[PDB]
């Protein structure tokens, strides 16, 4: 299923004995802990070239992140070598710690959301990411772990069924309200600094691109609420209070609907 034999030998090309491990198209580290590749097969490889640009170019806007280490390409796919980020994966910190983070991850946030979005050269807008979600649904490829809980026992046709006739709405707050987004902004794709809680770097950028800001903001603030568990009222200031510091007015139906859309997106 995992093409080891193929990405190993991409990566061992160079020589000088890094001692190359897979950790997860599968990711692998060196040895030494300072370097990371994302490989995949042939059929993917243009996926994993505009993942490569996006990094290449998110290096040029002073918004931190890994540096793309090299690219190698062979007949049985591709992989992408970058730089680590070192720190602590945001979905690692305890609930005080990610409070010590949150008005650094806001601040973080604000600033990649603040390039202009017309200058950028990727997208992941919504008629993009809708279309990938017809796609997934009709290959019945959908991963029900992503789901949110309430929704694993659906058949994920349904559940697209139910973001359908709302696609023209959300489009129209889209071209309203384009940001640049990194466009998987889980908590693992923050990494933090683990002596002052600022945030070290973004990861995990291949769908880096212009969407609607909720396309970032929905899949942080669910997975942030992984950490702060039960507590439904900390939550809620916590969300507010992430708000006033990045400067939006939340609009939880177009949170939901990003949120809802996502996990259809994947596979
Ligand atoms: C598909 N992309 C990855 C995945 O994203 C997922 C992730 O899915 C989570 C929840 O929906 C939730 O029900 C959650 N809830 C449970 N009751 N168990 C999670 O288990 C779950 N994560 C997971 N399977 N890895 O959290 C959601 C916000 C998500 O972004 C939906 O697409 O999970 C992430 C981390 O969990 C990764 O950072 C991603 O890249
Ligand atoms: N360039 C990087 N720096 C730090 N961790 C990374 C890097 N690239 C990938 N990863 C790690 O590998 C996993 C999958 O990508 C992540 O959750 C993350 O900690």
């Amino acid at each position: 299923m995992i093409d080891l034999t193929a990405f190993l030998t991409l990566l061992r090309a160079d020589g000088g004995d890094a001692g190359w491990e897979p950790v997860t198209a599968a990711v692998f580290r060196s040895a030494d802990g300072s370097r990371y590749a994302k490989c995949v097969p042939a059929d993917q490889v243009a996926a994993l070239e505009a993942e490569r640009d996006r990094v290449s170019w998110l290096s040029t806007q002073d918004i931190p992140g890994p540096r793309v280490l090299d690219w190698r390409v062979g007949a049985a796919g591709a992989g992408l070598l970058t730089s680590t980020v070192e720190g602590i994966p945001a979905d690692r910190a305890s609930a005080s710690m990610l409070r010590a983070a949150w008005e650094p991850i806001a601040d973080a946030v604000r600033r990649l959301h603040e390039l202009p979005p017309e200058k950028c050269p990727f997208t992941r807008e919504l008629g993009e990411m809708f279309s990938m979600a017809r796609d997934v649904v009709a290959r019945e490829a959908v991963n029900p772990d992503f789901l949110p809980e309430e929704q694993r026992h659906t058949p994920p046709g349904e559940l697209l069924a139910r973001l359908a006739p709302y696609v023209g709405q959300r489009l129209a707050q889209e071209a309203a309200q384009t940001v640049v987004c990194h466009g998987d902004l889980c908590l693992p794709n923050i990494i933090l600094d683990p002596d002052t809680l600022d945030v070290a770097g973004f990861i995990d950028l291949g769908r880096l691109g212009r969407a609607d800001p909720y396309a970032d903001l929905a899949l942080l603030f669910a997975t942030a609420r992984e950490t702060w568990g039960d507590d439904e009222r900390w939550s809620q200031s916590a969300e507010e209070e992430f708000a006033a510091r990045y400067g939006i007015a939340l609009d939880r139906d177009r949170e939901r609907f990003y949120l809802h859309l996502d996990p259809l997106t994947w596979g």
